[PDB]
């Protein structure tokens, strides 16, 4: 236990990365709660704390970041978000070509989930994401409303962004939602964006948006994490995905009930059969409050199947894996 | 060119510490950024990020990637993080003036009346060279240090007095190095003198001593625990502080290394002394009135300067050139 008790909320970081770091930067500068900075690397998390608590200083308030190599840091935690992962094949994109050792990473995380904190809020990242999040739900054994996946909110404000810049508005005002897997068939809803309320195809019609910009930014929304991996070099994007789970987190923890596209455990709702996918849903107090079923077209249905495909197809690869079916013995 | 209304800060320099700074930027809505580096690509990469993070956070801000010096073009600050780094690897000295002295000549041609931070170490040295090939006013360029080591400082009296570090006051002067000055006289709770906690009990001479070398050797302390790199977090929120005290014409009080002409018998270099940033660069620099025992301290960074432009000097002069 290294929560020092107090008032505070008490936020456990599973992973202390490019992600997670961020993550606990925000905290800091926030003043949202006192952090834990957990990973397996040993002492680099400690390194990392000490550096924001003196950032805390810097800002003049006292939240507190400790570093731990252990599991048992996660004692008291109302919220948990998870990046743990390995995340570079030794010698040399996907969000896949690591499900296999990952998938037992998030099993020993919700292990240690469901022996020191099994009534937290719970936000994972690690990729793929809509594969993942079940596989620490099972392992954890938290309820279906208390565990969720960051992707959407991510998703949503690139196409926002997009939006935003080609009219000359503030994406304050540019409303916009990406559904489906977190990935290549993921569904950027362009007949659902509005400019406060006010459909997009009204600034079509008016000539201040052409059909050629809403198509490129379309497309750009699915390819900008990969771009973004290009352009590194190494790693992918951080910031951004930082900033959308810590809001999620902070929804939950001030039982603000904004609304989030979210990696949701649906059974019936969007055709999908106890599974995870990215929808909308309201984040407060109580978890996952809502799950809002949007009344998508017959085009839009045909669209999202191809996200529900290859979650589907992402489960069968995991049986098969467990199964013992993909390995065998020199004999 | 790069960048309306709202205020340009360019960082030259897109490692952690520059992509931090970039970060607060977004956070804050404190101005659109543009992130300098001479790696291709990369800058691009971490500017795409931050543009989406504006947008999580509801706001327009804009952060650019550029490897060319026309992106200062308008700049209202400098942030420079750039140079070559790791016994003793002055060697390292002559290449880096050379980066300094290619940043200036462009602070001269794109942006001649920005505000000026430079992080790279060593801050005399470095500042120095930056200032003369931009040929700016010493009251618009400065380093960061002090407001990070004393914000180490005051976090670890916070620590063992469970008083909010928004109520200590301490300062790090010199030299940020191994000769920096933590000064343990100066340290107040809200004006309090620290010495009538000491007398109270509440804190102890062996609590002191050991703040005092703990503050000097956080940095490498840091490094010893990430393994990779150094810190980034308080060092880039210590110097967009400063930045935004300059943009907001705050007057906030800085310890920062400044040029002085007298001030702590120093004429002509840059030291780590408290001063007020304001809409004018550096509005005061303030004198302490040291004592005996500090100023002998002091003595010690005042020396790593002057020994530090002898060393560069018989290096320069060395060259076959
Ligand atoms: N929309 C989304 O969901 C997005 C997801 N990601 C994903 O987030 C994940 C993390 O990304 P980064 O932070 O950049 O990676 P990173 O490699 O910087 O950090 C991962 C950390 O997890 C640690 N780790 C490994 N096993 C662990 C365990 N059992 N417990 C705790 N920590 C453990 C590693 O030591 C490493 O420090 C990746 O899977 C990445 O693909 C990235 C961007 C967006
Ligand atoms: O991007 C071009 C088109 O692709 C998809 O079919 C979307 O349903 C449509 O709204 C979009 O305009
Ligand atoms: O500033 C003078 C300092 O000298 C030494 O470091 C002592 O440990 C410290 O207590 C004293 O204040």
């Amino acid at each position: 236990a290294v929560f020092e008790q107090n008032k505070r909320p008490k936020i456990a970081l599973v992973g202390s990365g490019m992600i997670g770091g961020t993550m606990a930067f925000l905290c800091s500068l926030k003043e949202l709660g006192d952090v834990v900075l957990f990973d397996v690397v040993p002492n680099m998390p400690m390194g990392k704390a000490m550096d924001l608590c003196h950032n805390s200083s810097v800002v003049d308030n006292g939240i507190t970041v400790y570093g731990s190599n252990s599991y048992e840091c996660l004692t008291n935690a109302d919220v948990v978000i998870i990046t743990a992962g390995i995340t570079k094949i030794p010698g040399k994109w996907s969000r896949m070509d690591l499900l296999p050792v990952n998938i037992k990473i998030m099993r020993e995380v919700g292990g240690a989930i469901k022996k020191y904190c099994p009534n937290a809020f719970i936000i994972n990242i690690t990729n793929p994401l809509d594969v993942m999040v079940a596989a620490v739900q099972e392992a954890a054994n938290v309820p279906k409303h208390m565990i969720c996946g960051m992707a959407g909110m991510l998703d949503s404000s690139r196409l926002r962004r997009m939006i935003a810049d080609c009219l000359h508005v503030s994406p304050h005002d540019v409303q916009g939602m990406v559904i489906g897997v977190h990935g290549d068939n993921m569904l950027p809803l362009m007949r659902y964006i509005t400019i406060n309320g006010i459909p997009i195809q009204e600034f079509i019609n008016k000539g201040l948006i052409n059909k050629e910009d809403i198509n490129n930014i379309y497309n750009k929304t699915k390819q900008a994490g990969g771009d973004i991996v290009r352009l590194l070099g190494q790693g992918s994007a951080y910031y951004a995905p930082g900033t959308s789970a810590i809001l999620m987190a902070e929804s939950y923890l001030k039982d603000k009930k904004r609304l989030f596209v979210s990696s949701c455990y649906l059974n019936g709702q969007y055709n999908v059969n106890n599974h995870y996918l990215g929808v909308p849903c309201i984040i407060g107090g109580k978890g996952i409050e809502q799950i809002i079923e949007l009344d998508l077209n017959q085009e839009e249905k045909k669209l999202l199947q191809g996200s529900i495909d290859e979650v589907l197809e992402m489960q069968k690869a995991i049986a098969a894996l467990d199964a013992g079916k993909l390995e065998h013995h020199h004999h």
